[PDB]
């Protein structure tokens, strides 16, 4: 079945997990201490050097946008047509490149550098609105009328800026009722309020 | 038809040109100066500000990764089922993650941190090394038995990075002989060698 491989934090889990949960999936969850890490021989046999590491039976994988989008394909979120499945992708790529600056600000330089990133915010986040804006009025996904893989990822990108700069999203509506709905599905309403989510830091430095 | 609007440069639209041209397609450049650009217009008009942009018929695409497994998925250089989709995923996304250190670089430090890359650049290659090592001993793709979107990305890493570092596939038999074998296909040889790639510079300040 599945097993994700991750030190105790929601980092780049997060997603995939609220995904695994909302989806109705078992899965185990290998908790990696940072003793354990520095011991050396589990990074040594990670393919990048990093974790998470997910295993889907004998099935390996590495990098957690691989396993989003494997997990798109094998449960159908991945769009209904090859035109849905790229602009997924489009959105996917620009939660990345987001979720990129947010962790480099966390862990590279969050005292000095919080109020510029806060302050360029609005500008980064309104991408995600006007794709809401063109998807019918942005009443339901971020692509299609199905919900996809980049819908889990924007969702904690969203989710996790909220923390960081709260009320950001007053500014965008569509993002605003966006959180409120998914976040309000059964599954995934009941993952976000269990202890293996709330429990869990953001971030592995205690910064968020 | 294909329209790729960018700069005039390889940078993140290399690899794609290298897919089209070995893949036998054919598609149109839009060639966006610095000054067009510093107008305002286009960018304002582009999903998240930046290039590459992409135009297949009436569809229109961001990201330079989402062009590549567009082109990927409709091309069939996506591996042959969901597991080789997958590893092929993983590719790409390590491609990604070295490409964003090696534009960082480029960009943001050259003259300061060349040194230290170079040294850490081993590291940074040897998990291609070893996915074509556990692939038919390295003797024909990335992934599977057939070419994919994945190929042409690494292919393009590993060609600028011979040029920041010359020699550094020296010590990886694999990669260096994939190189060679991929550089050596008829459509690709002859890209490679034309104008259109030779006289474009890498990068867009000068540096490689
Ligand atoms: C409470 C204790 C928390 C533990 C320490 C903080 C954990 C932070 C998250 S893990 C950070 C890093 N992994 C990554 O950056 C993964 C990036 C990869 N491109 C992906 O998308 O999957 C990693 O493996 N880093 C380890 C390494 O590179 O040695
Ligand atoms: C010789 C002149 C060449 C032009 C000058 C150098 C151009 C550098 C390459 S373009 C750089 C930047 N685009 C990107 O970084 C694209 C990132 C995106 N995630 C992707 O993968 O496609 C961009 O649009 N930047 C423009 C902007 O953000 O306004």
């Amino acid at each position: 079945p599945y097993t994700v491989v991750y030190f105790p934090v929601r980092g780049r889990c997060a997603a995939l997990r609220m995904l695994l949960a909302d989806q109705g999936q078992s899965w185990k969850e290998e908790v990696v201490t940072v003793e354990t890490w520095q011991e050396g021989s589990l990074k040594a046999s990670c393919l990048y050097g990093q974790l998470p590491k997910f295993q889907d039976g004998d099935l390996t994988l590495y990098q957690s946008n691989t396993i989003l989008r494997h997990l798109g394909r094998t449960l159908g979120l991945y769009g209904k047509d090859q035109q849905e499945a790229a602009l997924v992708d489009m959105v996917n790529d620009g939660v990345e490149d987001l979720r990129c600056k947010y962790i480099s600000l966390i862990y590279t330089n969050y005292e000095a550098g919080k109020d510029d990133y806060v302050k360029a915010l609005p500008g980064q986040l309104k991408p995600f609105e006007t794709l809401l804006s063109q998807n019918q009025g942005g009443k339901t996904f971020i692509v299609g009328d199905q919900i996809s893989f980049a819908d889990y990822n924007l969702l904690d990108l969203l989710l996790i800026h909220e923390v960081l700069a709260p009320g950001c999203l007053d500014a965008f509506p569509l993002l605003s009722a966006y959180v409120g709905r998914l976040s309000a599905r059964p599954k995934l309403k009941a993952f976000l309020a269990s202890p293996e989510y709330v429990n869990l830091p953001i971030n592995g430095n205690g910064k968020q």
